[PDB]
């Protein structure tokens, strides 16, 4: 079941952005989340991602699972100016959305989506 806390953003026609990391009260940093602004127009999210397998790890043990990581950051981009997020790092949630059992193809649409205002949250892999 999909149980994300997602706190309904309302985006007002506001021209100044930071990516900020967002839900830093109540989340656990084991999650980091970076909220995406657009800027102008809507141009292609700072990182990158591919897939693999993540350990997830459970009171069960070390469980894998199909991850969907990060491949590379845009030098310049949002993600990587803010020394917020890094390479490593595997992405769990996008906006809300689970990438859990979700492709690249839709993931990356999801992303490109809600692209004014985006949620991202990944996990610290603390550089693997």
């Amino acid at each position: 079941g999909s149980k994300t806390k997602a706190p309904s953003i309302s985006i007002p026609h506001d021209f100044r952005c930071v990516s900020a990391i967002i839900d830093v009260d109540i989340v656990p940093e084991t999650h980091r989340r970076v909220r995406l602004c657009k800027h102008g127009s809507d141009k292609p999210l700072g990182f990158y991602i591919r897939d693999g397998t993540s350990v997830r790890v459970t009171a069960s043990g070390l469980e894998k699972q199909p991850g969907i990581f990060i491949s590379r950051l845009v030098p310049g981009g949002l993600a990587e100016s803010t020394g917020l997020l890094a390479v490593n790092d595997e992405v769990i949630e996008v906006n809300g959305i689970e990438v859990a059992g979700k492709t690249l193809d839709q993931v990356t649409d999801m992303m490109v989506a809600n692209s004014s205002n985006l949620i991202i949250t990944v996990k610290p892999a603390n550089q693997r």
